[PDB]
This record gives structure tokens, C-alpha cells and sequence, in this order.
């Protein structure tokens, strides 16, 4: 009689479809799912500092519109800017505002210094109904409105020394008055013209008279510039009139600090990967979530799944 | 005796030389091209809108150049720029100009709605030799060139809100006069200035007078200018001399619209890729054709040729 | 009794370790890497036509800074910047800097050619204590700086037309004093205003008078443009003071040549592939030394090392 001996290998009432090089469809025993297609809906506060902004944009926050006071010399990781937040002070503009905001947020602080400008024979801390705190005339809060003392404005030609061992960011405005005669109430001449530079940088700003649109009833606008100071290197602002001056300066480092468009909650809970729909798990390669991300992330593909075979083919009985 | 019995395989007299991970020249039975390297010469008219620009470049069918009325009010999927398109018109220039072409390219409709601006106490409907239509001095169509009434040029100070459910493109400009006589003559007063402005930006241009070289026999010139205004925002033009002004505004719609610079001539056939050097068919993965394309294409790739094997290793007899 | 037959292969004491698909960690007979990671530590001056910068800016070797005077009509595959480079003439900013070197780089000449301009009642060939060539009083040996002539300056308006072959690249500048009292000493005239203009292009600049910091003694500046004329075309300058005019033209060529900042000492050798280490082997396909890389190099990746197997799996007796 003797024996018979059979080889072979196990099956399983339920597989798997997969694709291979040669078949869209073939049954495993088992497999991987590799594209993470869902977020919990919330950002984790953990492990990454998350600055929520609520009313305030992140450019709100550094020129220190009433609402944003709550932000002075925060630091984050991730600075979340939510669909909401509006402006509540003196209308304004920043010519290159996309790249003010990037470099802001790469900075990843609004740590600011006060500064002691000697701005001699001038009227200091103009404020305004437009810009309100407690029902207060005011400011932005890191920003000096200039204006005549006694009828006059004489030139102003003032110099700040960057002596320590950091660049330094310095934010200032123009001010364009609605009419001739408001630039004579405010500044006692015709025009302005503002020259702000560095020994390796110039920028010349030109103040130009007229209506805009009113907005929270003001016609008139603010123009917001920029300049860095590097160590050794020296701030000199030479202006006549319509200057918007800055009080000091913000620090800006380099690290890993970013910006991100969110309408999400925060959540107490912890993930290294954060998308503007929320934080999602990042065991798996891939993602359709969103391509923004910051963190530890898989990588934003098409696919909404891709499934890695994880056992042999599966011949059912 | 007993028999013989032989297993193998088939072959062709006509192999084919393909490429593989351990053999640059390889015969195998059959294989299969996957690089397109050759175009029918034509642009084909189907299945996508396709204008042919002729004559006219986009822009110059945007501000309504006298040899481009037969466009007003087009649409298409791709518009086509030749190479011996010209202007004949007054001379100008348009800041970004790569800009303003793209962002129109994109939106594909050169739709136009008139709307009556007040331009209280001044001339209308200004025109040039350098600008003719059927022989008599004429102007760009969508520009409405302003002057002097009775030697006075009072200051604009002109609103339109956008109350519709869609933005508004308005594309105006600046007049740039040769010498302060012709200033003068025009505007009435030594010089301009324009500021047209939203409730969220602000443009303003100053005029600069002065000598170019002769176009078409004019050495002044025009600078182009434009603005987006949203729904529930205001248009505010501000000037005292030197605009040329808007007669309305050009809708702006998104969606899969381009441009594409081509000398291909337009056919009756219908293929969904379409290059510069002409539609091609797209069976293929890959193509060496252009770097250029619009429409369902195969990629562009460096290799003239990659065949792929579909049948087994040739051993001829 | 009979016999005994074996099969079998190689094996070797000191096998390799590399990767595969299943495993990250498996002993090969033999392997070969294929990173690049280490350089030679100079840049090899053949066979690409290296031009050592020394203590030259490509930028100052253009407007011809008094230590550059040797780098006229110099050509060059790669232009090497050093980091210690200094400017030892009149402060300039050039707006668009980047953009002005990369297109001068890329060309890879500083061919000049004089022109006879025109410049009809003013003084020419200014000079500044701040650009000395052997203790002279000196200026930029490619511009010309134009002050008033007996207390005069008439307006200039003066042609260049281009009946080359070739395309025309000129440097030009615009001079802004510190004082309004320096305004009249150098230009008779209370300010200035330049527009250097084409058929096809037109630039204009307004002189800006105040104080930036000193360097090298001066609180005025420079700052530098440029305009492109082709073939047909015709330069047009126009200005009334301030005016830092061409002596001639650069000519523009194209070709493979660029520009690498790299303090890596030139040496006596052959190596076609450059990075600012240093040049490199490029018998592999992929090198970790610089992203940074000029010629025929392999392509930069992260990895320190990749190996790649080139016998069989090693199994030691
Ligand atoms: C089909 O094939 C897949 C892939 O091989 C199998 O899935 C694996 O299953 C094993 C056993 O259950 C899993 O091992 C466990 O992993 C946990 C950590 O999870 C990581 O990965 C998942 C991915 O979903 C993430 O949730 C998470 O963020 C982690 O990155 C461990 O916590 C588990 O530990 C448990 O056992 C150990 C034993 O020492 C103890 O220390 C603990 O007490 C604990 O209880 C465990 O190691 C493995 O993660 C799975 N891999 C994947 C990719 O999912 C399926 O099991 C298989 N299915 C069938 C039916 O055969
Ligand atoms: C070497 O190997 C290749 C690849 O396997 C073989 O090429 C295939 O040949 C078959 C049979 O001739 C082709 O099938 C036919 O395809 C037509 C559609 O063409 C598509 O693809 C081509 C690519 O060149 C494009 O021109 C076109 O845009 C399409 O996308 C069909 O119209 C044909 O239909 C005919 O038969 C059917 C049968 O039901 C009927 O309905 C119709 O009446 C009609 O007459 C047909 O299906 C196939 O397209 C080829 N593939 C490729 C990639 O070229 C070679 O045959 C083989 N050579 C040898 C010697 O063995
Ligand atoms: C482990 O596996 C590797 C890869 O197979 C083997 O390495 C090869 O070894 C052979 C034999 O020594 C090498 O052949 C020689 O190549 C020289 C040119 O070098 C090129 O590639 C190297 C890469 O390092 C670069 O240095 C260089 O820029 C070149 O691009 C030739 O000059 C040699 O010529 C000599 O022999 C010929 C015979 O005709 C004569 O003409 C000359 O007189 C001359 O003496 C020679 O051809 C080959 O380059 C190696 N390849 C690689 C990738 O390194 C190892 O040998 C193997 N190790 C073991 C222990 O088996
Ligand atoms: C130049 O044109 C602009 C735009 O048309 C004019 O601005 C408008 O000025 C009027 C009068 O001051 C403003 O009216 C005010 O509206 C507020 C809000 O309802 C109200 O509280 C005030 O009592 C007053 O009615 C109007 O808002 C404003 N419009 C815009 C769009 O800004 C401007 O007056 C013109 N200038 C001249 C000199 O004519
Ligand atoms: C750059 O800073 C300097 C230094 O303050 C400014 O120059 C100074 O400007 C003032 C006011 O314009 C000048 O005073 C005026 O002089 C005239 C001439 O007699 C007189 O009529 C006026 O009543 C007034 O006194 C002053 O002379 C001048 N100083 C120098 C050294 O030139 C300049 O205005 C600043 N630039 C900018 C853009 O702000
Ligand atoms: C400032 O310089 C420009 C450039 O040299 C001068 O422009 C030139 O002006 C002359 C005289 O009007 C133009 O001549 C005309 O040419 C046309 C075409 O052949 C002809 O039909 C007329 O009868 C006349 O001969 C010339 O075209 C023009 N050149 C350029 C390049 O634009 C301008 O006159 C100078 N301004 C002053 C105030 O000197
Ligand atoms: C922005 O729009 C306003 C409103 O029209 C413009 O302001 C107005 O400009 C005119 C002409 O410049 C002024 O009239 C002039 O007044 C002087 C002063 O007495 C007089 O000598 C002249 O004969 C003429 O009548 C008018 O007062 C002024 N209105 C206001 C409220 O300031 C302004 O020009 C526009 N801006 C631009 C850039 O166009
Ligand atoms: C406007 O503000 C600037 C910046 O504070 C003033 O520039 C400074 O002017 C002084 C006086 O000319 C310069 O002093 C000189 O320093 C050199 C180098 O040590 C020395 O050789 C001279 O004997 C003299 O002491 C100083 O360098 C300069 N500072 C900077 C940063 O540029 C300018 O004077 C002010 N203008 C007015 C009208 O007040
Ligand atoms: C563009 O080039 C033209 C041609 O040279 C310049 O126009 C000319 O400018 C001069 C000086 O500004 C004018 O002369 C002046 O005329 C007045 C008026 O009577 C007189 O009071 C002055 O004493 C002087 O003679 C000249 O008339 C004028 N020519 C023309 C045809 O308009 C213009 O300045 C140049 N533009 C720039 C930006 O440089
Ligand atoms: C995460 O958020 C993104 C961005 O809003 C979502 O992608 C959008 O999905 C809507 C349909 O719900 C489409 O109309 C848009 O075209 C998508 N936007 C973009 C920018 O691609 C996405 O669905 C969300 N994903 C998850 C898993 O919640
Ligand atoms: C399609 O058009 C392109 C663009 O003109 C052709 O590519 C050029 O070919 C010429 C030689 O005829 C080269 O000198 C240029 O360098 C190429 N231009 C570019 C931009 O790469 C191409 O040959 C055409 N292809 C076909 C199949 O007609
Ligand atoms: C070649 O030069 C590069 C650039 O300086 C070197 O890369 C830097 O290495 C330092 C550490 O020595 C790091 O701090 C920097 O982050 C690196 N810079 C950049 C821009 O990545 C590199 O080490 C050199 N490689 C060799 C082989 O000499
Ligand atoms: C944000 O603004 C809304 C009103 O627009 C207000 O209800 C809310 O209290 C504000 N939030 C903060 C944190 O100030
Ligand atoms: C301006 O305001 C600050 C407080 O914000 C105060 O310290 C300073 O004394 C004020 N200066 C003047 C001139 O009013
Ligand atoms: C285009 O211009 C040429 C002359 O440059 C003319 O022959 C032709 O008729 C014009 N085409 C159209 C469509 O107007
Ligand atoms: C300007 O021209 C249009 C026709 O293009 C006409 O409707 C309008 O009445 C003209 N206006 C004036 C003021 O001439
Ligand atoms: C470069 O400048 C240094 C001083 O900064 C000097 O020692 C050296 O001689 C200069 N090199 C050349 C080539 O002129
Ligand atoms: C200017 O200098 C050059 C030499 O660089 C000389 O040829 C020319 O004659 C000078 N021109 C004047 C007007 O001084």
C-alpha cells in the first residue's frame, strides 16, 4: 500500500485584491494598506508648538494690531492662521506681504526689543478711532506715528548701530494721507519722502496723496516696509514727513518654524504630523490628505489607497 | 523504438532589439514603441476651442488694438500666438506684461462689459494716426484716452462698486507725453499722477515725460496697468491728468484654459494632445515631440525611442 | 564503489555588505560604491576655462572696480567667486542683483566695446577720492560720470542705435547725493530724472538725495540698471542730471558658462566635474560632496554610500 505525502501552503476564506507589474487584480492572503486617507479632524498641540492666531493673522500680530497684544514675543513651531481672523486698526498694505509673512514665520518669534530713537522736534505716538483699544484712540502697538510739534516737522536724520551679534528686523510704515490739506494738519509741508538704508541697502518711499475706499472710515493707508540690519551694520532713517517709525526691532532666528492655513481645532493629544484638516498618523509612506503638511509626514500622492501584499497568492479550496 | 517528444518554443525570421537591465541589445520576438517622436504637422480644431490669434497677440486683443475687433467677447480652451503677430496701435508697454498675458491665457474669455464711468468735466473718446481704423484716427477699443475740456482738466475722483456675484479684471493705463508742451496741450496742467485703488490694494503710477524712440511715428508712450476687484469691494480711480481709462471690465473665469505659441496650421481633425509642432496622437506613455504641450499627453521625455518587449526571446533557426 | 560529483561556487573571506529588496544587511563576494563622497580639495583648471575671481565680485569686474582692470574682455566656462571679495570704489546697490550676475555669468564674457556718445555741454570722465587707481582720484573704468559744465548742464537726449548682428548689453547708473546743496554743485539743477528707453523697453529712475551710512568715506550712492538693445533697435537716453552713463556696451553671448562662490584653491589638473569642495571623479553615478556641481558630474543625493553588489551572495566554509 505505502503512503502518500502532499506539500503545500495555506489559504484564507477572505483575501485580498492587489495590483502587480502584469494584473490590476489578484487575491493575496493579506495586505498593507500604504496611503493614509483619514485625519482625526483636530491639530495635536503635541509635539510641536502650535500658536493658535484666532482674530489675528501672523502680520496682525507683529505690527501689534488691538486684538493680537496677547501674542508679544511668542514663539512657535507651527503658527496656525485661521480663515476668520481680520484686522481691526488703521487700514493698511505690504507690498510683498507674502514674503514679510514667510520670513516672519520661518523666524518663528516675534520676540521684539525696544529701541531709544531720538526723534528730536516731533510730535510722538499719533493715534487713531480706526485703531481702537478700550475705546481708547490708538496705535499699533510696535509702531510710532509721527507728526508735526508746533507747525513744524524739521528733518528728521537718525541713525540706530546694530553692536550685538544677531540680525535684526525692522518694521516701518509710510503714512498717504487723504488730501493736501491733511498732509499740511499732520506734517506742516507739501510732502514727505523717506529714505530708510544700511551701508549695503537703500529703500526710498515716496508718501502719495489721495482717496482709497474707506475702510473701518478711513480713506487714507499705511504702506508697511521692511529692512535687516546685520551686526556691525547701522540703521539710518532720513525722512521729512509721513513716516510710520518703528520703536525697536524683532529678532529673527532659522529653524524649523512655519505658517499654515487652518480652520481646525486644537487638540490636548500628540502626532507628528500635522495637515490643515487635522494631524494624521504617519506609520504608512503615503498620503491623500493634503499636500500641506508640516512635521513628520508621509508624502502626498494621488492615490487614495495602495495596497502592499503581505502574504502569498491566495487559491482558495 | 518507442518515440520522441520535444517541447519548445516559437520564433520569427525578423526579431526586435530591446533593452534590459543586464543587456543593452537583446532580440526578441515582437515589441512595441512607447515614444512618440512624430506630429501630423496641424493643430488640430477638435475636441478642444481652439483661437487662432492670426494677427494679433492676446494682450493686443485684450485692449482692443484696431486688427483685433473680430475677437471681442471670445472664448476658448487654447488661444495661439503666432510668430508674425504685430501691433498697430499707439505704442506701449505693460509692467509684468508676462503676468497680465498669463492670468487672461488662463481665464480664457476676453468677455467685456461696458459700465458708465462718470468722467465729469473732461474730453472722451480720444484717438491717434498711429491707431487707425478703415483710415481714420482711432484708439485702443476697451481705452478710453481722456483730455483737457476747455483748457481745464478738473481732478477724477471716480468710484464703481462691483455689486456682482464674480470679480472684475480692469485694465487701464497711463499716458507718458513726450515733452511739457505736449502735457500741457493734452492735460492742462504740468504734469499727473493715478491712483486707483480697493478697499484691499492700491496702484499709483506717475506720468514720465520725455522722449522715446519713434514707433509706428510716435515717441510718447503707454503703460498698462490692471486690477482685480471682488464682489462687494469698489473700484476708485484717483487722477488729475495723463489715464487712460477703462470702458468696463473683462470677466475672469478659471478652468483649463492656456496659450501656446505656435506657426502649426489649424486643421478639421480631432486629437486630444496638442504641441507646438502640431497635435499629436496619444496611444503612447512618452514622447519626444515638445516639452510643450496642452491637453491629454503623453510626457515629454529626452530618448527618441523605447521599445518594450511583448513577446519572448528570439532564437532563430 | 563508483564516484562522487559536486556542484558548487566561490566564496571569499571578506565579503560585502549590501542592500536589497528584503533585506537590509546581506554579504556579497564583492560590491562597488556608487557615491562620490569625497573631492580632490582644488578646482582642477582643465578642461573648462576657469577665471579666478581673486578679489573681484563678477559685478565689479563688470563695472570695473580699480583692482579688476585685469579682467577686461576676459572669457569664461566658470567664473569663481571668493568669499573675501571686497568693492574698492564708489558705493552701489544694484537693484535686481541676482539677476544682473546670473545673466552676465551665464554669458561668459566682460567683451567690451566703446561707443562715441554725445554728450553735448556737460563735463565728463567725474572722479571720487573713494575710487582711487595708485592714489589718483578714479571712477568705474565702464561708466562715466557727467557733471555740470560752467555751471550748466542742458538736457540730454542722445542716441545709440544698434546695426550689429548681436544683441547689446548696457550698464548705466543713476547717481543720488547726499544734499540737495551737492545736487546743484555736481548738476546745476535741483534734481534730475533719467529715461533710458527702446523701441520695445523703457526705464526710469528719479535720483533720491539724503544720507545713507559712509562707506568708504561716501554717504551718496549708485545704483546701477541695465537695458538689453537688439539688432535694429536703437538706445535712447534722456536726463537732466544724475545721469552715471555707458562708455559702450558688453557684448551677450550664449553658451555654457556660469559663475560658483568657492574659496577651493585652482590647481594644475584635470577633472571634468567642479563643485565648490572642489572637483571630483565622475566615474559614479551619484556624489554626496555638493549639491552645487558644474560639468559633467554625477547627481547629488543624500546618502553617504550606496553599494552595489557585483558577485554572489557570500557563504563563507
Ligand atoms: C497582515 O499583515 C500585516 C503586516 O504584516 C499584519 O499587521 C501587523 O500585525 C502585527 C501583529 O498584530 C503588528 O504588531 C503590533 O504592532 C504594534 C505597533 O503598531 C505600529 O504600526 C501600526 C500600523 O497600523 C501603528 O498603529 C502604530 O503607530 C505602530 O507604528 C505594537 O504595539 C504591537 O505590540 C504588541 O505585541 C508586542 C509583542 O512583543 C508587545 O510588546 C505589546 O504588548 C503589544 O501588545 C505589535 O507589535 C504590526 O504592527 C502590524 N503591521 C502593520 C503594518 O499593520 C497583520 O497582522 C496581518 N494579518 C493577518 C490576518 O495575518
Ligand atoms: C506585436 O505586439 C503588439 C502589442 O501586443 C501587437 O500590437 C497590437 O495588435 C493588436 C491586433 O492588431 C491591436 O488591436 C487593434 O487595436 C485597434 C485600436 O488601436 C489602439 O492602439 C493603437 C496603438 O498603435 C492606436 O493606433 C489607436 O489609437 C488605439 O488606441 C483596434 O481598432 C483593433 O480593432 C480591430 O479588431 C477588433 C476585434 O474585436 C474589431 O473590434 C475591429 O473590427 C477592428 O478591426 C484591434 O483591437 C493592438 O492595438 C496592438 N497594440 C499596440 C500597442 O500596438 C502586434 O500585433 C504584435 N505583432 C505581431 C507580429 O505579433
Ligand atoms: C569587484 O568588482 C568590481 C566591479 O566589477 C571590480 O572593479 C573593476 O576591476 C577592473 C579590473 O581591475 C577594472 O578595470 C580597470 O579599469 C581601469 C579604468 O578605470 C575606470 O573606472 C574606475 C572606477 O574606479 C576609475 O578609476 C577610472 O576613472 C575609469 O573610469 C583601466 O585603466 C584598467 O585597464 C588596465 O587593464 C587593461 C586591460 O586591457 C589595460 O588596457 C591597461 O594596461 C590597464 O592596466 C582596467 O580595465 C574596473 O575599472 C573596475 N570597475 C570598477 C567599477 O571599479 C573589482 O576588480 C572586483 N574585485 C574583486 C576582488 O573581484
Ligand atoms: C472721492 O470719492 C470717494 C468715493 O466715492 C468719496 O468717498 C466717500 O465719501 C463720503 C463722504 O464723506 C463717504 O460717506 C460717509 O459714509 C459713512 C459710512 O456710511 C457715513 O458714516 C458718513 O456719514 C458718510 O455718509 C463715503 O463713505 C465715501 N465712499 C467711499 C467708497 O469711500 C470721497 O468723498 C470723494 N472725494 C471728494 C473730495 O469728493
Ligand atoms: C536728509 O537729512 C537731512 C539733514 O537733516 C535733510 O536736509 C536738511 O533739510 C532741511 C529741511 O528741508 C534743510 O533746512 C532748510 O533749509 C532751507 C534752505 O535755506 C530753508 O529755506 C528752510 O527753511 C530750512 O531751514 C537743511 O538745510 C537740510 N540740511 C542739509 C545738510 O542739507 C534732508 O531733508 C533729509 N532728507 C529727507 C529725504 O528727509
Ligand atoms: C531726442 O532724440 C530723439 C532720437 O534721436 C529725436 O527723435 C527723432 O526726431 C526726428 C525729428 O522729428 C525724427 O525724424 C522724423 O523721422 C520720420 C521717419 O523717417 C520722418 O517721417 C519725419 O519727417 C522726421 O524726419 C526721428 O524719427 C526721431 N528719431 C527717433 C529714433 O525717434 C528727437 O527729435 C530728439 N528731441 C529733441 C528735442 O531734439
Ligand atoms: C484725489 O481726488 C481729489 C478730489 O477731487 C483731488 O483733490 C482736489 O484737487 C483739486 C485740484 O488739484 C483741488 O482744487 C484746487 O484747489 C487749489 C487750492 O486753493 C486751487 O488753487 C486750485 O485752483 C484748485 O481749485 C481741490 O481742492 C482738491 N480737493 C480736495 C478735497 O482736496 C486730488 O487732486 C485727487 N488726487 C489725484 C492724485 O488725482
Ligand atoms: C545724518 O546722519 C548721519 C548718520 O549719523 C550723519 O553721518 C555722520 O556724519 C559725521 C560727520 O560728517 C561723520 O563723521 C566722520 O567720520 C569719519 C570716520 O571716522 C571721520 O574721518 C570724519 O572726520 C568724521 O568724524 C560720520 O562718519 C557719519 N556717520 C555715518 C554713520 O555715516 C550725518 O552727518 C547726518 N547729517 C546731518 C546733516 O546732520
Ligand atoms: C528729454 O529731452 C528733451 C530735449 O532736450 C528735454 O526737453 C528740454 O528740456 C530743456 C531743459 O529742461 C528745455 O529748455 C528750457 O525751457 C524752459 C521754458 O522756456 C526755459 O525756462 C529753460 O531756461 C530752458 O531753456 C527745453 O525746452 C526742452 N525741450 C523740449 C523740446 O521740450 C527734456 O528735459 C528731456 N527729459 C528728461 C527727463 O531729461
Ligand atoms: C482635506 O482638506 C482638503 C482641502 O480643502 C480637501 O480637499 C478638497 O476637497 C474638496 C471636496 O471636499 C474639493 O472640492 C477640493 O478640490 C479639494 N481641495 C484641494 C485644495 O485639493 C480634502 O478633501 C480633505 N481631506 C480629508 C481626508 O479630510
Ligand atoms: C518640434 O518643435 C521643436 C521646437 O522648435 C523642435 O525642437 C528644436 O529642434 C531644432 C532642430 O530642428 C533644435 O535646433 C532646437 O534646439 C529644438 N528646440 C527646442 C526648444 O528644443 C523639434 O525638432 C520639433 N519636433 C518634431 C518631431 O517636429
Ligand atoms: C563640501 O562643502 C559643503 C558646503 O560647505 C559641506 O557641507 C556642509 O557641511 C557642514 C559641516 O562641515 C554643515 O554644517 C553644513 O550644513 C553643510 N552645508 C551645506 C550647504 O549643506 C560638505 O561637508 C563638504 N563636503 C566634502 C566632502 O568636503
Ligand atoms: C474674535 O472675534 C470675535 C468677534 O469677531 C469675538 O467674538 C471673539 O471673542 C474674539 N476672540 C478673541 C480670542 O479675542
Ligand atoms: C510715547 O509712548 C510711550 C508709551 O507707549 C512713552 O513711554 C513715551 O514717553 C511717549 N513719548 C512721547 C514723546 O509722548
Ligand atoms: C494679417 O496681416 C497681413 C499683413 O501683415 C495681411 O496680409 C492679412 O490680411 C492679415 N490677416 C488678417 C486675418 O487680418
Ligand atoms: C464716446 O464714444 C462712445 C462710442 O464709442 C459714445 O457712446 C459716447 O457718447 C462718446 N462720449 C463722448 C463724451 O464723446
Ligand atoms: C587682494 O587684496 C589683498 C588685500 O585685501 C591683497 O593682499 C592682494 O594683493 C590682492 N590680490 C590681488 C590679486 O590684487
Ligand atoms: C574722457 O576720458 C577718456 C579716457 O578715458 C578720453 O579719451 C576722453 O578724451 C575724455 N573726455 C573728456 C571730455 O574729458
Amino acid at each position: 500500500p505505502g503512503a502518500t505525502l502532499c506539500l503545500g501552503h495555506h489559504a484564507v476564506p477572505n483575501g485580498t485584491i492587489v495590483k502587480t507589474i502584469t494584473n490590476d487584480q489578484i487575491e493575496v492572503t493579506n495586505a498593507t494598506e500604504l496611503v493614509q486617507s483619514s485625519s482625526t479632524g483636530g491639530i495635536c498641540d503635541s509635539p510641536h508648538q502650535i500658536l493658535d492666531g484666532e482674530n489675528c493673522t501672523l502680520i496682525d500680530a507683529l505690527l501689534g494690531d488691538p486684538q493680537c497684544d496677547g501674542f508679544q514675543n511668542k514663539k512657535w513651531d507651527l503658527f496656525v492662521e485661521r480663515s476668520k481672523a481680520y484686522s481691526n486698526c488703521y487700514p493698511y498694505d505690504v507690498p510683498d506681504y507674502a514674503s514679510l509673512r514667510s520670513l516672519v514665520a520661518s523666524s518663528g518669534t516675534l520676540e521684539f526689543n525696544n529701541e531709544s530713537f531720538n526723534w528730536a522736534g516731533v510730535t510722538q505716538n499719533g493715534t487713531s478711532s480706526a485703531c481702537k483699544r478700550r475705546s481708547n484712540k490708538s496705535f499699533f502697538s510696535r509702531l510710532n506715528w509721527l507728526t508735526h510739534l508746533k507747525y513744524k516737522y524739521p528733518a528728521l536724520n537718525v541713525t540706530m548701530p546694530n553692536n550685538e551679534k544677531f540680525d535684526k528686523l525692522y518694521i516701518w510704515g509710510v503714512h498717504h494721507p487723504v488730501t493736501d490739506s491733511d498732509q499740511i494738519s499732520l506734517y506742516a509741508q507739501a510732502s514727505g519722502r523717506i529714505t530708510v538704508s544700511t551701508k549695503r541697502s537703500q529703500q526710498t518711499v515716496i508718501p502719495n496723496i489721495g482717496f482709497r475706499p474707506r475702510v473701518r472710515d478711513i480713506s487714507s493707508r499705511i504702506s508697511i516696509y521692511w529692512t535687516i540690519v546685520k551686526p556691525g551694520d547701522i540703521l539710518l532713517i532720513n525722512s521729512t514727513g509721513n513716516l510710520i517709525a518703528p520703536r525697536g526691532y524683532f529678532k529673527i532666528r532659522s529653524g524649523k518654524s512655519s505658517i499654515m492655513r487652518s480652520d481646525a481645532p486644537i487638540g490636548k493629544c500628540n502626532s507628528e504630523c500635522i495637515t490643515p484638516n487635522g494631524s494624521i498618523p504617519n506609520d504608512k509612506p503615503f498620503q491623500n490628505v493634503n499636500r500641506i503638511t508640516y512635521g513628520a509626514c508621509p508624502r502626498y500622492v494621488k492615490q487614495n489607497t495602495l495596497k502592499l501584499a503581505t502574504g502569498m497568492r491566495n487559491v482558495p479550496e
